[PDB]
């Protein structure tokens, strides 16, 4: 819908290597089978047949690792996911991804983020501040699940001295099957104690003791909570901790069976903020318009209920109240049109 991709949006939730073009990510494949050192017609095939539940998809995102992890691809989709979310209207972004170690090629989990920064810094087609369309980027580094908690200090360390380029905070996600919240709570407490924000994937499967840890850590924000209970919500709504919602990407998954039962509804009508996002729009096929599209219909919102409901991310943001301010500047600029 025109209008829906008009409208000035927030993106809260989207990880970087789970956002690449589809001809970008076939580009990667081609070249690397030309190279020999895969088998062209057995990663397209996975690319298009992985059916992404929630035990696939991350098959599949050790296949877009395999294609993706060296400096000038990370500097390349770095630029391509900023441009797409621009061009749609985004005008913040948090964007999240994993550092990577890969000793055979010389990457650290420095060097990976120097070179998703040489991508922001390539970007050409709009306007980015990251410390004629314009975008606000920042960033978030995650914490994958299958790794130790000296990773994950690691991975907060280097979040801290990278403050100055824009990173704001810390994101827990990768596999939901795999790990301990014990093995990350310290280092996750540790980014908290250092004024990182903190953003967790929460209740992607039934977990409840998990699920009643993550409340009582109180972070920033959630994603997800499919599985939650009762007790879960109410704990939720008490602490007024915003959720990151992904309709498509829950939908796809099988965490949530239809958009119609899908929790975002109740959030909603209990004035819990939420904020819509895409977690991977180019794995899940969708976009950020799409999103409130599904979500608009769904909720039967008007065009100024749903502005209301754009409007409202920006006080999830993990940005600096000026940034906060300009965005309202925006949002405002934007707001008698409709
Ligand atoms: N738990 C979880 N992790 C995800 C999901 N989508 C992307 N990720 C994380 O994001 C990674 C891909 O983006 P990256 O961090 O490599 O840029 C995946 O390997 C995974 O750890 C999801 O739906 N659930
Ligand atoms: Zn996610």
């Amino acid at each position: 819908m025109e209008w829906i991709q008009s409208l000035p949006k927030i993106e809260l939730h989207a990880h970087l290597n789970g956002s690449i073009r589809d001809s970008t990510l076939l580009e990667l494949a081609r070249v690397l089978g030309e190279k020999g050192v895969i088998v062209f017609a057995d990663v397209e095939h996975v690319i298009q047949k992985n059916d992404r539940s929630l035990v696939e998809v991350f098959k599949l995102f050790d296949l877009i690792h395999k294609l993706t992890t060296d400096h000038k691809t990370v500097t390349r989709i770095t630029r391509e996911v900023v441009e797409d979310f621009a061009l749609e209207n985004v005008v913040y972004l948090e964007l999240r991804t994993t550092p990577k170690r890969s000793d055979s090629i010389g990457m650290s989990k420095r060097s990976y983020m120097e070179a998703v920064i040489q991508g922001l810094r390539s970007v050409s087609e709009v306007d980015i501040d990251f410390v004629r369309k314009k975008i606000y980027v920042r960033l978030l580094l995650s914490i994958d699940r299958r790794e130790t908690t000296e990773s994950a200090m690691e991975t907060v360390k280097l979040a801290l001295e990278m403050r100055d380029v824009g990173v704001v905070g810390i994101d827990l996600s990768g596999n939901p099957l795999v790990g301990e919240w014990s093995t990350f709570l310290p280092a996750l407490q540790y980014a908290k104690d250092n004024d990182l924000h903190i953003t967790l994937h929460c209740g992607e499967v039934p977990n409840p003791k998990e699920i009643q840890a993550m409340l009582d850590f109180k972070p920033h924000r959630i994603g997800h909570a499919c599985f939650f209970k009762d007790e879960d919500w109410t704990k939720l709504k008490s602490f007024r901790i915003p959720v990151e919602i992904c309709l498509t990407s829950n939908i796809v998954t099988k965490s949530i069976s239809s958009i119609d039962i899908h929790h975002f509804a109740d959030l909603y009508n209990a004035k819990h903020p939420l904020i819509l996002c895409t977690n991977d729009f180019g794995v899940f096929s969708t976009s950020l318009s799409n999103e409130y599209a599904l979500a608009v219909r769904s909720l039967g919102l008007s065009k100024s209920e749903t502005f209301a409901l754009a409007r409202a991310a920006i006080d999830a943001t993990f940005a600096e109240d000026e940034v906060k301010q300009q965005l309202r500047f925006i949002f405002d600029s934007a707001s008698p049109e409709h």
